[PDB]
């Protein structure tokens, strides 16, 4: 009878669902629309409750929340263009494999290309991007409840990787006393209601193969390359590439403990190039390399074979190399493919790596983005966690500082969006509950700023440091044309940050010099809040810097 | 033989066809990847050149220029994220008509789908929401400067209203001086680059028959229902209801002048609509109507037939009536189906809106957001435009106000999102260079942020009013359940806005009583910037002062 009591027994259905899959947390955004998915979600106690007002910020948060806990997060919004704003998020999801469960209300069928406030065609509207999508049909008691939580099960359990789009249509009345429309309906699960397990487990492992000539290939002129990986396989890579006395080329991301670290600088002398040339096989394990030169010299080497091992699927060498993509959990992988000890081949690279970070070390004073990204390895919280933005930052850190193996590092480096990073930082923090250090740009910043809303709840200290040099300056690093390079690509905004902070009494400082910011970082990481410390720097430093140390290293 | 001379070569085409169609403004986000289609903006005279930050911004700042101008409005991003973050504002336009050329610059297709940096699936991305999606292919100079220009020209001249998708794919290298590569291939053209017109003229006009029947039905007991339209397109409408001698429901977003004012109270009396259940024909002209009793009473009505006039295309009745859909511009329509002279047919509404006007008049008094609705007529800026925002502000001046014939209101109501009103507020008053006043509520000034980076640069004074009712109060008018209406629907922030103003260098004003608002305004109107004017008001108290005011009318 009631129309607004079956549409929130359906939706009970749905969200009861997904916690068999392991999703605990559900970002919710406001509308009405929505109200059966919503209502249900936090009548649901198996869930924690997250908020936001921009539904952009919505789904960075859920990003954040995912790329830390490796479970799938949920995600509710209302019809309409709060839906459109989920494009960002699982977009960046799709590359680098969180998996976010969008639950998008809609209008019901009868309301669509009528006019209707609010009302836009929703099923496909993110196109390729979600791994899975399900079109949900309007709500019916004639079709069984089991159909419903068998699709769901079938989306969740196939799901290897990326976002699912639940398109949801309800229509009104939304809002009424709950009777017993649909309680019949949903008993037809029976002690489903009462179990842990889903109703359909459909849940296949994609995984690749032993290599059954890897100890043939073990034994000749290997590369390790590592690329984005978690905390714990940075270390097991490490330890591997040194007892096969293969070079390690540790990205930012790969927590290896750089061991030749400054890749960016010593792949650009010639030296190095042509030791190189000898190895016969690469085996990269990760992806989403960040530097310049490493991605050139990825691009230019010849190994006989170059396979790239990481859990997620497709594709993931942009030079197109023969060889193998194996996709495996790293862990897993390098267990099913141990290393033998040998002796290392490598004699030129190493005196190289050396000479760059002394090359850089010789200029750590200066108080510059550039000498921050090279001494951030001294203030990373005991026991924290490193969020790196997008740009100057993460080339910068990556190419003149050498991060500890095992210190956990996150990022987003699939689509490298500069639109999401606050928001995202605040859902690595809310997942873990680790201490945060959190760096990102000026129009980074600017881009997301009232994520700044999200960061007034943190669990730990959480510090932010903005990197003001007064526009997208990553633009002075490329050639970009004079003329127009002003106006039309670093776009300097010409503010601050204290106001910002003061907005949502955030803790404040813009440090002048070493011992101002030292002092920042010892008393922000005394309470569970966020403090914004603003490095306010010239334009062009760090750019020019980077590319002063690049020439230098290469003339070695 | 230069890749990076080409591509400007190729790029310069694609924006010198754009200006043969009435393109004027182009809105450009920084990047590498669109280097050049930038640069061929940025040598481009025939162009205005807005910059943002924030691509979802940057997106409704188009919207705002292409709503006022009527024009056709580029938009320039780079390859990712940037191009997802164009999704809302072309959305909207898919719905109210403006015409927005989205250039979205992407890595070739040997970079996709292989793990490249800021490689992302681009061409379909936006589903069925543009009007017209353009693909292009890997530039090269075996395909003629003819075809470019040409697919180009079939989309702009068959384009009635909203949005081109046109994806640009580049290779790189895409920096370096130009050489002479690609001239000739342009040079093809010939004085086509002189020209002032298309290459290829396709322009076929879409619009319905005048209904030949229309001198009988005029003699009918009609109802004129007056939607969004241009501001003399309500002043025309007016006269002609009255000719007609035909009751007038004016929408806030018609400019009509509203004659029987406060619709949305007196359709909540029975006798009115007893007296509207004498109609044998409706005659809408415009859509998007705002008011809950007009979506009611038109949900309800049975004339022997319903017309619904506007430009945009398909069906736009949302209750499915049995009666025509007439595409035309509505001006010219009217002189097609004019009005002859005829006594009026209704005698209790006239009486009961000027009642309902008298009860909102006697509860003026009360500095409240439902005060400051009723009232805004006193502070509209003289030749000036309003642009309305979502939630509750545009329903309660549409309930409450009586707004003058002619006097320009823009506002965002396809889909109604509270994520893009200041950066499209930027635009509307760009557009025209007139003093504008923006009201909008406090998540909606939130969502946005950002974007009084934006109006910093206005050509004429522009007031935001923000009513700060600490949440979205729409969700006390609304029967949500009030056990969870705090937390997942209302959502406070429990911030101001003086913070935010300050940073961005704006005017900020915090009236405490009418007096003081006026004070603001008078400042505010000096000079050619933004001024801020935050409306403290308590949560619930406009949404209960609609409701009271519903319930005392409808017992008239
Ligand atoms: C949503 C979106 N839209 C536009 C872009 C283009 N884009 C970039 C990509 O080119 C580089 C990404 C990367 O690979 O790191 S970096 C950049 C400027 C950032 O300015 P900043 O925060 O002040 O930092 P700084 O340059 O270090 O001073 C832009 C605007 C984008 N990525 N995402
Ligand atoms: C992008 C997006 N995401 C979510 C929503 C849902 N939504 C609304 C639809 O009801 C507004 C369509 C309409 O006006 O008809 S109104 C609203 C709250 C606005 O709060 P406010 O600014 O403080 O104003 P107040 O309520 O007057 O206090 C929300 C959250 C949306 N529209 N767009
Ligand atoms: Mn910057
Ligand atoms: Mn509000």
């Amino acid at each position: 009878m009631s129309v607004s009591a079956f549409n929130r027994r359906w939706a009970a259905v749905i969200l009861e669902a997904l916690t068999r899959h392991g999703v605990r947390h559900i970002c919710i955004a406001p509308g009405s629309r929505s109200t059966p998915l919503t209502l249900a979600a936090a009548e649901n106690s198996a869930f924690i409750h997250h908020t936001h007002f921009d539904e952009r910020g919505l789904g960075h948060l859920a990003l954040g929340l995912a790329k830390v806990s490796k479970q799938p997060v949920a995600v509710i919004v209302t019809s309409g263009t709060a839906v459109a704003n989920l494009y960002p998020a699982l977009i960046e999801a799709g590359l680098t494999g969180e998996k976010l469960i969008l639950l998008t209300a809609d209008r019901p069928p009868e309301l669509i290309d009528c006019g209707a406030n609010q009302a836009i065609r929703q099923p496909g509207m993110f196109a390729s991007h979600p791994t899975h999508s399900i079109s949900l049909p309007r709500p019916t008691q004639d079709i069984p409840a089991r159909w419903l939580v068998s699709t769901i099960d079938h989306a969740l359990g196939t799901l290897h990787a990326g976002g699912v789009h639940i398109n949801c249509p309800f229509a009104e009345p939304l809002y009424g006393e709950m009777d017993d429309t649909g309680l019949s309906w949903q008993q037809r699960l029976g002690d489903w209601w009462q179990d842990d397990k889903p109703w359909l487990r459909e849940a296949p492992r994609l995984e690749s193969e032993k290599q059954r000539d890897w100890f043939f290939w073990r034994q000749k002129r290997g590369v390790v390359v590592a690329g984005r990986m978690s905390a714990e396989e940075g270390k097991k890579v490490a330890l591997w590439a040194q007892t096969l006395g293969w070079p390690l080329i540790g990205d930012v991301l790969s927590q290896t403990g750089q061991p030749l670290p400054c890749a960016d600088l010593w792949l650009g002398n010639a030296k190095a190039t042509s030791e190189l040339q000898q190895a016969q096989i690469v085996v990269q394990l990760g992806s989403s390399l960040t530097g310049k030169r490493l991605l050139q010299w990825q691009a230019s080497c010849e190994p006989e074979e170059y396979w790239i091992v990481d859990d997620i699927e497709g594709r993931l060498d942009p030079a197109h190399h023969r060889g193998r993509r194996l996709i495996a959990n790293i862990a897993d992988w390098l267990e099913l493919h141990p290393a033998e000890k040998r002796q290392p081949w490598c004699v030129e690279i190493p005196r190289l790596a050396e000479q760059a970070m002394q090359a850089v070390i010789a200029r750590r004073d200066a108080f510059g983005e550039a000498q921050l990204a090279h001494r951030i390895c001294d203030y990373l919280p005991e026991q924290g966690q490193l969020f790196v933005g997008n740009s100057l930052v993460v080339r910068l850190i990556d190419a003149l500082s050498q991060l500890p193996a095992g210190y956990p590092v996150y990022s987003n480096r699939g689509a490298s969006g500069i639109d999401g990073l606050l928001s995202t930082a605040a859902g690595v923090q809310r997942a873990s509950g680790k201490p945060t250090l959190a760096i990102v740009g000026d129009l980074s910043a600017l881009y997301d700023l009232n994520a700044l809303a999200l960061l007034r709840q943190v669990s730990a200290p959480l510090v932010l440091i903005v990197v003001n040099n007064n526009g997208g300056q990553i633009f002075s690093l490329l050639p970009t044309p004079q003329s127009e390079r002003e106006r039309f690509y670093l776009m300097p905004q010409n503010v601050h940050f204290e106001h910002a902070a003061a907005m949502f009494e955030l803790k404040y400082h813009r440090p002048q010099n070493w011992q101002e910011l030292e002092t920042a970082f010892a008393d922000a990481w005394r309470t569970p809040t966020t403090t914004v410390i603003e490095m306010v720097v010239n334009d062009t430093d760090g750019a020019q810097t980077l590319q002063q140390l690049l020439a230098q290293v290469s003339h070695l």
